[PDB]
């Protein structure tokens, strides 16, 4: 089997990416942020505390036939960004696509974050990092994708994110015409539960290539690229203007700045960041300071290949006995 679904970003600056997803009997559409970075899939649901709800769409179990309660299973979990959801949980039918599996784990919340809350074109998250981080208790759950695994095709998804524009998940095969020359596999380590994987180096727009090895994670659910603070004030240091904001809480530029592209390694092969995908506008309405897409890592404890960084690319993940990470241009 495959499934291929549309992912399309939330608002003008590709804060996140919102993908369609059936669940239940009859199908109950919610969209949901697709999420490498973890691998819970949870909703926003009728168990929702009511004030904690804001436009978002609802999974009702009771309306469908095929959801079962997984007696005495709780789930808690919270995220990089300071963000927090917990409830409880059923298993029922979940389709991405055309790809249907039966007994996924739908992580219904009970309590969730104000960021959450606050944001109401998300309606939940479906984790496609190692079922290993799933925070299921006392029974952990499998992602879809491992669920799916054994029926796909082949058994990898992609990642085919755009710039300002809707982009592609695909399930069980890769799609030849989605990108241009090879794609470059790299080792991954899943001992973090995570897409890690060591970039070999960066430049800076036109810059020489500065081989290094940088470990990062391969995470859909973030939307910067968040690496060493040496490698951030090298890229900042070639815009006008730039400068590490402690009261923003990062770097900015004046938006009258031209910014350079950004290179990362996969192997010997080059993955360009184009200047523009690294402007994420103004820190706050008709200010002339904007927020960079490129910022330090430091005190996150890991690097992260977020958005700016994979849309980019054509992400091949590849779930074999021993997972890879796949990069092409495009």
């Amino acid at each position: 089997s495959t499934g291929s679904a549309t992912t399309t970003p939330i608002d003008s600056l590709d804060d996140a990416y919102i993908t369609p997803v059936q669940i239940g009997t009859p199908a109950q559409t919610l969209n949901l942020d697709f999420d490498t970075g973890s691998s819970d899939l949870w909703v926003f649901s009728s168990e929702t505390t009511a004030s904690e709800v804001d436009g978002q769409t609802i999974y009702t179990p009771s309306k469908s036939t095929t959801a079962k309660l997984l007696s005495g299973a709780t789930w808690s979990i919270s995220y990089g960004d300071g963000s927090s959801s917990s409830g409880d949980v059923y298993t029922d039918t979940v389709s991405v696509g055309g790809l249907t599996v039966t007994g996924q784990a739908v992580e219904s919340a009970k309590k969730v974050s104000s960021s959450f809350t606050e944001d109401s074109t998300i309606d939940g998250l479906l984790g496609l990092a190692f079922s290993t981080l799933n925070t299921v208790s006392p029974t952990q759950q499998k992602t879809f994708f491992d669920n799916a695994k054994a029926s796909l095709d082949s058994p990898v998804f992609t990642a085919d994110l755009g710039y300002h524009a809707p982009g592609t998940y695909n399930f069980g095969f890769i799609d030849t015409t989605a990108y241009t020359g090879s794609i470059t596999y790299t080792a991954v380590s899943t001992k973090q539960g995570f897409w890690e994987w060591t970039s070999t180096g960066y430049a800076v727009g036109s810059g020489t290539f500065k081989s290094t090895s940088i470990d990062g994670i391969a995470d859909t659910g973030t939307t910067l690229l968040y690496l060493p603070a040496t490698v951030v004030s090298a890229y900042w240091a070639q815009v006008s203007g730039a400068k590490s904001s402690s009261s923003v809480g990062g770097y900015v530029f004046p938006c009258s700045a031209t910014l350079p592209s950004f290179t990362f390694g996969v192997g010997s092969a080059r993955i360009v960041i184009p200047g523009d995908y690294i402007d994420f506008g103004p820190i706050s309405t008709g200010s002339s300071s904007c927020f960079g897409g490129i910022q330090s890592s430091a005190g996150i404890g890991i690097n992260i290949f977020g958005d700016v960084a994979l849309k980019a690319a054509f992400v091949v993940f590849n779930g074999a006995t021993t997972p890879t990470l796949g990069f092409a241009s495009k």
